[PDB]
């Protein structure tokens, strides 16, 4: 997250870290046994880390649970990043409380202008690299589809939306991928892609979760 603020320990209780020996992507806990992330975060041997703030210090509220199954969307295209969403089943149910909780799925799509919260452990610099150890947060609005398509001609599908600031300065970045965009208490987006981080006229692009609710619910019910 570039240009954000320190969330505070366990203030984003649905945020997960995907670990393969090291943090490599974010994710969101959507019930006791299932996590949603970005398909471009796929890899084998994932451990899901819940209750994290400092990802390099054991602070006492963590739950570390291995993945038993990963399901990439049937229509994920890695060249265009269309349908950039994946479901991960935990080997055992997590223990839910105030500091570790699920985020609700949307019933409706969110409209442009709605303010959302984006969070992650990704790079904090637009030029160069500095990775935080504690969770960072950013408040940002959903941009109109017209402005999003104007920023990225030819690249934006119905399954994507832009959020952020056309002036630059504030954005998600590498290492935030997979993580949540939450608006009015619902999961509306997944951190997916963009052209660099925090640049002028290049906002972040996010997977539009409202289009996938039926696939998520049917997949969870049969796996
Ligand atoms: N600035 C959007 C973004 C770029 C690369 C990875 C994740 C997010
Ligand atoms: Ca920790």
């Amino acid at each position: 997250i570039v240009g954000g603020y320190t969330c505070g320990a366990n203030t984003v209780p649905y945020q997960v870290s995907l670990n393969s020996g090291y943090h490599f992507c974010g994710g969101s806990l959507i019930n006791s046994q299932w996590v949603v992330s970005a398909a471009h975060c796929y890899k084998s041997g994932i451990q899901v880390r819940l209750g994290e703030d400092n990802i390099n210090v054991v602070e006492g509220n963590e739950q570390f649970i291995s993945a038993s199954k990963s399901i990439v969307h049937p229509s994920y295209n890695s060249n265009t990043l269309n349908n950039d969403i994946m479901l991960i089943k935990l080997k055992s149910a997590a223990s839910l409380n105030s500091r570790v909780a699920s985020i609700s799925l949307p019933t409706s799509c969110a409209s442009a202008g709605t303010q959302c919260l984006i969070s992650g452990w990704g790079n904090t610099k637009s030029s160069g690299t500095s990775y935080p150890d504690v969770l960072k947060c950013l408040k940002a609005p959903i941009l109109s589809d017209s402005s999003c398509k104007s920023a990225y001609p030819g690249q934006i599908t119905s399954n994507m939306f832009c959020a952020g600031y056309l002036e630059g300065g504030k954005d998600s970045c590498q290492g935030d991928s997979g993580g949540p965009v939450v608006c009015s208490g619902k999961l509306q987006g997944i951190v997916s892609w963009g052209s660099g981080c925090a640049q002028k006229n290049k906002p972040g692009v996010y997977t539009k979760v409202c289009n996938y609710v039926s696939w998520i619910k049917q997949t969870i019910a049969s796996n």
